[PDB]
Formats: structure tokens, sequence, C-alpha cells
């Protein structure tokens, strides 16, 4: 069995509250640890692929416009950052309908009224209050069991299809209510060993400015007679100190002097600071601005444990985001076909690794044309649909499309056959005239 | 539950007023790091593309002559370092128009009378004050809910459209009016941290200077008589001071001497100015002039977190004030088609690596063509909308145009199909001689 000490060690990290989470969200180092994470994420942005190769020009400079009037990337910027700082985030896509029950029934992709589609807004939870039927509160086997069929959040009753709700870890059923059916707050997670990184940041300062404590044995109830010439020597001595005039004091004094031993504290302070970033899940080069005193120098791994894992846990939590929105966009406006998003790598690499990146996907191509594999349209489109490859600005041509030909082998091609024909005639002119 | 002393440890770094922030932005590590973020960023500029391929010479000419009587780039630039000084920074683009009540609707693209863009100013947070409608502040839901709607700046209330506002990490719902609708402000963040560090570099000079306390034992109701000739005694003493002399001194008499350990006073230095490199989000090597002592030497990744992160968050906070520029510079004037913004990398990389970079360009560039991939044409595009590429001024005629052709594949080309006559021609005469 459990004992009871390591029982109530590990109860009483119960949920601290949202008026708790928003007061402690205040400082620098759990709002950083909040902010930078999905906002590297949402850095390098998306691309639109949609079952057709290229959008329509009007199409997109359409969605560009209607993007930018949304305020996409800092919605999602702010739903990452807040759902950190909080247990939950809500997002709900106002839209206009004629019925003022419409926030009543679920979600439905034909209830448009095209051209009403304004916006997004995002709900912190203490303006909102998820609301639990008894279909999903009396079945532990049905699939939406604990999770909350309506959040009241002005009066109305919004239904869980028709907003986009974002949570975090995600807490066991039993002590989910406890969390108001969200999630485990950063903040919950950070406010103490933030507090002791930065009392122990602090203490190396506050203690070196009384590190020496020189003090003197006066005979007191010698100084008590006059006590005003005796405090203006002595003053008169703390004033003109100096490492090169000399205290006279009688017999029977001793002026003793003790000092401060700080050269450990920076060893408590970065392994603190390391507990921060490693709570955080964000490099200690990322929070702290570099490595730790004494720690490995971040490498390969740390990278790849940052940069492809947690920035693709966040690109996934704001899939529903975007793709709510541009279901919400695409068939509320006179489209055609409809939309999907692609996710551009997330590495920030040097302009020199980026070109190094470049020559070797060029040398790629270049052996696959060659070879015959790919046509060089096929290089062409894939230069024009990716950012950061130096050529995102081309044309609206079309290369040869035939499969891998390029004008090396389109000549030899040419030249080949021409000769092959030549040979194939002298051949026939041979057995004509052996005949 | 949060304990009563962490919980009023947390919510005392409260909003220090922003006449602090002012009287604190005076010392030199708080402006150092509120100037260059989005100093650096900035300091490469951006490109202009528009929907076509090049403007024409004389739009640009005229664009080149607004943007420097606007003084853009230096607006930009302390429109980020006030923004971070501050917790909040308003932009308004001053226009003349015969409506007195002008600033009082929504911000309208039609609204022009052309030849009225005088330039834009930013207004100090002490010299505004937000207003909410009841509208903004009834709804939570809104998605205009603590965004204010109105600015008073100077007795009359300027709409939020009208006016650019860059906001720091925006503070939750409940204690957002605490700001006055603003942001976290870095001075707020970093009045403390610089203080210490400030503290403990100036502790270590004033203690070396009393480093050294050596004190005599001499019979003080002895030389209380006297004390004259005795005081000029010592003071001689003093002055010709050697470590040649000797110095007399009688029986019960002791002459001690102390002094201080300081070695540990630069870890704890080096240490607090870490830390706020660590609140400034830039590298040490960028604040302090080099990484601190001890410390691993800053590399590849503070580089890519700092040039690639931090100056796209600040590039992205200036994009509302470029394209809001733009908008009324370009369709307030003669113009017919609009303007789009591309920001160029910002590396700062050194001449020898730049010259590489080129290289490393030039030979994709080179294998795309012989393969058939791009035309020369687009290359010369972007070395000419291309700056740092070596090449930017070259000359206003055209490359071939064919996708990827270069002079050796025509020749080779125009010499296979030649050769392809030949060889279908013999092919002829050689079936017409053997039938």
């Amino acid at each position: 069995v459990v004992p009871t000490m390591l029982q109530d060690w590990y109860n009483s990290q119960g949920f601290i509250g949202y008026q708790a989470c928003a007061i402690i969200s205040q400082h620098w180092l759990v709002d950083k640890a909040c902010s930078m994470s999905g906002e590297d994420a949402a850095r390098n942005g998306w691309e639109l692929k949609s079952d057709g190769r290229k959008l329509s020009d009007e199409q997109s400079a359409l969605i560009a416009r209607r993007d930018m009037e949304f305020r996409v990337k800092d919605n999602l910027v702010e739903l990452n950052r807040f759902k950190n700082v909080f247990g939950v985030r809500i997002a709900l896509f106002v839209v206009e309908s004629d019925d003022p029950d419409y926030y009543e029934k679920p979600f439905n992709p034909d209830g448009i009224t095209p051209g009403s589609y304004k916006g997004i807004s995002q709900i912190d939870p203490y303006w909102a209050m998820p609301q639990l039927t008894a279909g999903s509160t009396a079945d532990p086997s049905s699939e939406h069991f604990y999770e909350p069929d309506f959040w009241i959040i002005s009066g109305k009753k919004y239904h869980r299809s028709h907003l986009v709700v974002v949570r975090g870890p995600q807490p066991p059923d039993i002590l989910k209510p406890t969390y108001i059916f969200g999630g485990i707050p950063l903040t919950q997670r950070i406010y103490e060993r933030v507090y002791a990184a930065e009392r122990t940041a602090n203490e190396a300062p506050l203690l070196a400015m009384s590190k020496r404590t020189s003090t003197i044995h006066v005979d007191v109830e010698k100084a008590i007679a006059n006590e005003d010439a005796f405090n203006a020597r002595l003053a008169f001595w703390i004033a003109n100190r100096d490492n090169h005039g000399v205290k006279v004091l009688g017999t029977d004094e001793s002026m003793e002097q003790f000092d401060t031993n700080l050269a450990d504290f920076d060893s408590i302070i970065m392994n603190q600071y390391q507990l921060v970033a490693a709570i955080a899940k964000t490099p200690a080069t990322k929070l702290l601005g570099t490595s730790p005193k004494g720690f490995n120098a971040t490498g390969e791994h740390e990278t790849i444990s940052y940069h492809e894992e947690l920035e693709s846990i966040q690109e996934h939590i704001f899939d529903p985001l975007l793709e709510r929105h541009y279901l919400l966009l695409a068939k509320s406006e006179e489209i055609d076909v409809q939309l999907e998003i692609v996710w551009n790598p997330v590495d920030s690499t040097s302009s020199q690794q980026q070109a190094e990146l470049n020559n070797k996907k060029a040398a790629t191509d270049e052996i696959y044309i060659n070879s015959g594999v790919v046509s060089p349209d096929e290089v062409r489109e894939r230069l024009r649909d990716d950012p950061r490859s130096g050529y995102n600005r081309l044309t609206d041509d079309q290369a040869e499309t035939e499969p891998g030909m390029s004008p090396e082998n389109l000549a030899e091609f040419e030249k080949a056959g021409a000769q092959s024909a030549k040979a194939k005639g002298e051949a026939e002119r041979a057995e004509a005239q052996a005949g």
C-alpha cells in the first residue's frame, strides 16, 4: 500500500485555481515557458494544398485577405500560450444566423448562410462554465463520458461541436471534475520550481552584500560614558576605510573578522533553472538563453527533441483550429474544392545550412531527372510550392513534363533515334545489295 | 491550494507604472535590452514585390522618397524599443480630412482624399487613455472583449482601427485593466535583476578597496596623553609605507592584519548578467559583449534562437505598421497595383560566408539550368531582386527565358536536330536506293 506521507505529499499537488494561474502568469519565467512553446511551432507557418495542384490566384488572394483580417497567427499563438497558462482554452468561431437558438443544436456544416464567418474569439476559462448532460455522465462506456457537451459563456450555452477546445495533459476521470473538465496547468506545474530558482538566484547577491562582517571588541561599559566621541571616531573610520590606513585599538581588544563562502550558490541556481526547463519541456538554451553551469553543451539530441517533437505536438494541437477555420472560410464563401493544410518544416536553420540543403536537394533532382525518374516539371512545382528554396517567384511557364527527359537526354534521344533510322536504312541497303 | 507565501510572492509582481518605467529606462542595461531586439530585425530592411514582377522605376523612386521623408525605419525601431520599455505603444497615421470628426468613425480604406498621407506619429502610453464601449465590455464571447475601441490622446478619441497598437505579452483578462489594457513591461521584468547585477558588479571594486585591514594594538591610555606626536609618527609611517622599512613597536603590542577573499564575486556577477540576458531574450554576447565567465561559448543553437526566432517575432510585430503604411502610401497616391512586403534574411554573416553562400547558390542555379528545370531569366531576376548577392545593378536586358536552355544546351539542341536531319535524310536515301 502507498504510505501516508508519500500519499499526502502527492495528493497536495491539487488544482490551484484560475485566479492563481492568472496571478502567477505575470512572472517572466512562467510567461516565457508558456510562450515560446507553440510560438516557435507557429513561426514557420503553413501552406494550402487542396485536392488541386495550385489554388487559383484570386482564391489565394482572398484567403490571404481573410486570414489577415482574422489574425490567425496571433490567434493560435495566444491559444497555445493561454492553454499552457490555464488548464484549458476555448476557441469559438463566431458566425451569424437568423435563429437566436443557433448555438444550441450540434454544429452542422450545412448551416452556412454564406458570407457569415466573421472571425474567431478565445474565451478564458473563468468566463465559461462546462455543462454535463445525463447521457454524457451516466455511461462510462460512452465515448463522450466526462466530456462537456455544452459551455455556458455569457448566459447562453454553446454546444461542444460548435467550438474548439484545446486542453492540457487530460487528468484521469475520477479527478477530471476537480480541474473543471480541463487539463493540468503548467502554472501549477512550475509555480514552485520557478520560485525556488528565483530565490536561489536572489540569495547570492544579497548574501554577497553582507559577505564580510568585521567586528571590534570595545570595552562597551567604557564606551557607555561618552558614546558621542566614540561613535564619531568610528564613523570617521568607516567613512575613510582604506587598505593603507591603520587602526589603533587598545589592549583587551580583538577586532575579529568573518566572511562567507559563496562559490557553491551557482550550482544550486543553475540546477534549479535546469529543472525549470525540464518541466517546461523547453531547452535551457531557449529559456535561460544558454546552457546552465557545467552542463554539457546542447546538441543534436536536444535540437531534435525540441524542434521536432514538441513543435509537432503543438502543430497537431493547432490542427483542429486551422481545420475548422478553413472549413468555415472555404465552405462559407463561394468555392468549388475543399482545402487542406501542410506544415512547413520547423528547423530555422541558418543561411549557410539552408544553401547546403538546397544544393543537396538540387543534386537529388539532377540525379533523378538524369536517371529518368521524375520530370523537371515536378522539380519546378516543388521549388514553386516550397518556401526557403531560393525560387518562390519563378514564372507561370511549364517544363518538359515528359517523365525525366532534360535537354541532355532529349538531344541524346533525338540523335540516337535518327542515327538508328540511318543505320537501319543502311542495313536494308546492305541486304538489297547482298541479295 | 497555492500557499499564502508563494501567492503573495507572485502577486507582488504588479504593474510598476509608466512613470516608473520611464525613470528606470535611463539605465544602460534596460535601454540596451529594449533597444537591440527589434533594431537588429529592422537592420536588413525589406523589399517590395506587389502582384507584378517589378514595380515601375518612377513608382519605386517615389516610394523611396516618401519612405525617407517619413523616416519609416527610425519610427518602427523606436516603436519596438518603447514597446519593450512600456507595456504598449500606439502608432497613429496622421492624415487630413475635411470632417473634424474624422477620427470617430471606423477606419475605411475609401476615405482618402488623395495626397493626404502626411506621416506617422507615436504616442506614449501616459499621453493616451483607452476607452471601452459597453459592447466591448459586456460580452466575453465578443471578439473585441477587453479591447479598447477608442483612445483619447488629446481630448479627441481616436478609433481603434485608425491606429496601430503594439502591446507586450498580453496579460490575462482579469488583470488586463490593471495594465491599462496594454502589456507586461520589460522594465517591470528587469528592474530588479538589473539592480542586483549592477550592485554585485559594484561590490567587488568597493570591497577590494577595503580588502586589507591591518590594525595595531597600542596602549591607548598611553597614546591619549600626547596623541599628537603619536599621530604624527603614525602619519609618517602611513605616508612612507613600503615593503622594505621596518616598523618598531614595543612589547604588549600585536599589530595584526586581516584580508578578504574575493575570488567568488565573479561567479555571482556573471551569473546575474546571464540572468539579465535570459530576461531580455537576447544573447549575453549581444548584451554583455561576450559570453559570461565559465559558460560554454555561444554557438549555432543560440544564433538560431536569436537571429531566427525573436527577430521574426519583431518582424511580425512590425508587419502591421508597414502594411498600413503602404496601404495609405499606395492607395492614397495615384497607383494601379497594391503592394506586398517581403523580409530580407537577417543573419548578418561575414563576407567570406556570403561569398560561399553565393557560390553554392550559383552551383544550384547551374545544376537546375543544365538539367532544364529553371531558365537563366529566373536566376537573373533573383540576382536583381536579391540584395547581398553581388549583382544588384546588372542590366535591363533579358535572358533566353526558355525553361533551362543555356548556351551549352542551345548549341547541343541545334547541332543534334541538324544531325538528326542528316541521319533521317540518309535513311530516306538508303530506303530509296534499296527499293
